[PDB]
């Protein structure tokens, strides 16, 4: 049987019922005990309403907005009898404002992104620095400094950000064993950072290759993806963004830093989904990824920062996304950027439309004595259908991470505002691994200088293959 | 009944029986009178041999090389009783050497590319300039200067290079007529160049969008295309190249000119099939094209050059390819450049494998009073199957162009070495148009500055939207 981890006696408030909400609700019903009538789904769309009604779940057809979120959500979060859980899987809503509302009213909180209120992403009066995920994350860090401790709110606990933070810790443990580095397993952030430094990890790619393909050819003027099209396009049009490692000797002319905050990131004055980087995964081998901004690019680099007494950073890894989405999404990007505007329509691939493929999602640690190491999941669509309904492999890696975060929050309900890097990674992977298919570690001798230089002059750094100067693709 | 244009009174030697040879053979058999035993195909491929046997045509399974071409081709082309025709549709053979051999022996000649002997494209001892199509074309121009007149040899007479030269002439005439400019169309090179100057044509894109889709999804580690994969990859890895207009006021730091030759071209120190440009076609609307090197980028800009009394160029249009290949080819390029090497296998889509689509191929004249004008063919796979066997829409545009050039060569057999810009464009389009489906001219308001600047700073020239500065896709 499937484990029922805990009883939830309070209200379960799910904000948003898109691809991730539809895959997460069945997991919540499977793994927690509660009266089904205590669950409530809020979503503005008719499509979501019909799906919730088909499940006999209470539904409120409203867009949560800055104007209504307090009057709308407080009664739902405080309905009792016990502590409620707010499961935020929406677009167009402020993660920070909803999280602070939940904590104000004693309700647990989890989300998979630091989302702003509608309008932020395309606000023409915002400076590029202000549109960065670094800046949005800094609003969460400030909230934590302002109100330490208290009710647990889990920020950015999906597949990536989320799970990959746990993969980094496991990968560091495996690397220490394989490199003969002795010592006890870290138990504090400082100890984790020092292990990464001692192992010589120069940087980390969130190295992903989605090979799911549809039973129909990509339609003209339709954006196709395996998860949120609105969310992927939004993050893809934000600046390319990365955690910036101490080993880097070069940044492009259009790179910029931040005057304040944790200090772990840079951004480029170009859209991340039109920025290519050289990377590698077990199934793809050498591939292009897109340098799409992601919270974990900053959070992981920040988490693994070592500082001296004066507080200056002496070690920090480079960390960023290196995303090869499904073929139809690759075509959708070429179409969107080539036309200069979003397609007229979009669709997310349903499991019934996917004929084969996997979502290979892992972390690539590089620069150490064994060059590069990839650790992560190779979950296939066939396995997904076997073990979880209403979602594809992309969705299941996300929904199962939300499940793990919820289990952790119930067992640690007064931990304050926390990121995935703050959770107990072993417990979270213990809950999530049944839904991840093959989880494997693979070494490779590939480097970004493989085969280079070619028949054209290239601006490369031959002294250190893994420099960003060698990873970034110029156009 | 199909028209029979001419009797060929000698041997027909077709070098190469790939996608284009297979599409051109039925048109030769359809439109020319000759004894069946006069035609012979030469190709080293076993796949090619079996198809030729099924077609009942003489086949010699041999690679033409520097070492054997004289011993092989001279007897075959001079078998008599009269003038033969060398129809060169191969890869890895020297167009120049074979052309000069055919001419030395009184045989007509046609090809669709200035191909070099095997080894040239990837010779590591060659500078990028020496690997350019500008340089290859200059060998043909020098051969013409050294031996003017003589037997007709048609260089680069496919769809593009080839047919698009005739489209440029027709487009110019249409542009003038659409402005109410009546009277004598030009008859000399200098008059054509002045028509383009007088109408204010700043530049020309060879603006192509292939929408042919396969009945099977893109296989991993397989390069898929609708015509020669080897030929497309070769030119895709040559330097980006363009005819360079007098109106341009900016070029990239890695752009280079030529010390010698006609003077009409620049090249970039980067591969063309990984260089993107902003362009437009009627069915695609705004799209990315790849800036792949092509003979006609130089020959058209050269043809349309106006010089002053001293001999200095005072007007010349920009001209280059803006190629959006079929979706599987787009994915194949992303795969190839992302891995840094050619896929292990490749395949060309057969008409039986194509579910739908067109090859939209035309010329986009811009900078004139009506901004932009696209003229060309919208041939669909469905129409192709009705009018010509053994090829897709891509192949038929090419094979019908070779048919037209062969007709022109037979009708003008003492014209010496000629390019597509040298032929009677009306007669050539008269022969080819039955195979081009819809041939239309479409005006558009679109410019490369549409929607720009976006939310990031960009280096653009707002006073002149069609400047290469605005067309080239840069970081
Ligand atoms: N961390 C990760 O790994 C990860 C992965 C995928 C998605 N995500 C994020 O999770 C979120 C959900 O993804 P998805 O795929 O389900 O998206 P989706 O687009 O499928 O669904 C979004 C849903 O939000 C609803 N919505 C829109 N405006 C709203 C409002 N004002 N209030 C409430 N609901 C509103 C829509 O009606 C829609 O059903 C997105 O923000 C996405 O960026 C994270
Ligand atoms: N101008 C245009 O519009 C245009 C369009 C398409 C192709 N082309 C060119 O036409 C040519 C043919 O294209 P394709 O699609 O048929 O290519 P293809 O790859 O299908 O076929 C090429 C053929 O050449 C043969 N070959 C290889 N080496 C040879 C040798 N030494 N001697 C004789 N034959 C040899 C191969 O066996 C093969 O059958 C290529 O050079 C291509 O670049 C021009």
């Amino acid at each position: 049987d499937w484990p029922v981890y805990h009883r939830i006696d309070g209200p379960i408030v799910m904000i948003g019922f898109g691809s991730i909400g539809r895959g997460t609700l069945p997991l919540i019903e499977r793994h927690f005990a509660f009266d089904r009538s205590k669950l409530v789904v809020i979503d503005p769309s008719d499509e979501a309403r019909k799906l919730a009604e088909a499940r006999g779940v209470r539904f409120i057809q409203q867009a949560v907005t800055r104007d209504n979120y307090r009057e709308l959500l407080v009664p739902l979060l405080t309905a009792g009898p016990g502590q409620g859980f707010c499961v935020n899987l929406s677009v167009d809503t402020s993660s920070l404002d909803i999280m602070e509302l939940a904590r104000e009213n004693g309700a647990l909180y989890i989300d998979t992104v630091v989302e702003p209120w509608l309008g932020f992403y395309f606000d023409p009066d915002l400076k590029p620095e202000a549109r960065s995920n670094y800046a949005l994350r800094e609003t969460v860090l400030a909230a934590r400094r302002n109100k330490p401790g208290g009710t647990t709110a889990v920020s950015c606990c999906g597949a990536n950000p989320g799970m990959v933070s746990w993969f980094v810790k496991q990968a560091l443990v495996n690397l220490a064993a394989d490199l003969g580095v002795t010592g006890e397993e870290p138990t504090t952030r400082e100890e984790w950072a020092r292990l990464a430094m001692d192992l010589g990890v120069k940087g980390i790619h969130i190295a992903e290759r989605d090979t799911q393909r549809a039973s129909f050819p990509k339609p003209f003027d339709v954006f196709v993806n395996t998860a949120s099209v609105e969310g992927f396009v939004s993050e893809g049009l934000q600046p390319a963004e990365l955690g910036w490692g101490t080993f880097e000797r070069w940044m492009p002319d259009n790179a910029r830093g931040h005057d304040s905050g944790c200090g772990a990131g840079i951004y480029l004055l170009q859209p991340g989904a039109n920025t290519r980087v050289r990377s590698w995964t077990p199934t793809a081998m050498a591939q292009y990824g897109f340098l799409v901004t992601h919270n974990e690019s900053i959070s992981i680099a920040d988490f693994l920062t070592v500082r001296d007494a004066a507080g200056q950073a002496v070690y920090r890894p480079t960390c960023h996304y290196a995303y090869h989405p499904c073929n139809d999404a690759v075509l959708s990007l070429h179409e969107m950027f080539g036309s200069g505007k979003r397609q007229s329509d979009w669709r997310i691939l349903d499991e019934t439309e996917i004929v084969d493929g996997i979502d290979e999602l892992g972390v690539l640690l590089y620069g150490h004595g064994k060059n590069a190491y990839w650790y992560g999941s190779q979950l296939s669509i066939e396995e997904t259908r076997r073990i979880a309904p209403d979602q594809n492999a992309t969705g299941l890696q996300v929904s199962s991470a939300v499940l793990a975060g919820m289990v952790w929050a119930l067992e640690n309900p007064n931990a304050g505002i926390v990121e995935a890097d703050d959770l107990d990674f072993r417990r979270c992977l213990e809950v999530q691994t049944p839904y991840l298919g093959p989880v494997v570690g693979v070494y490779t001798d590939w480097t970004p200088l493989a085969g280079r230089p070619g028949l054209f002059p290239e601006d490369i750094d031959t002294s250190d293959p893994w420099q960003f100067r060698n990873v970034l693709v110029r156009d």
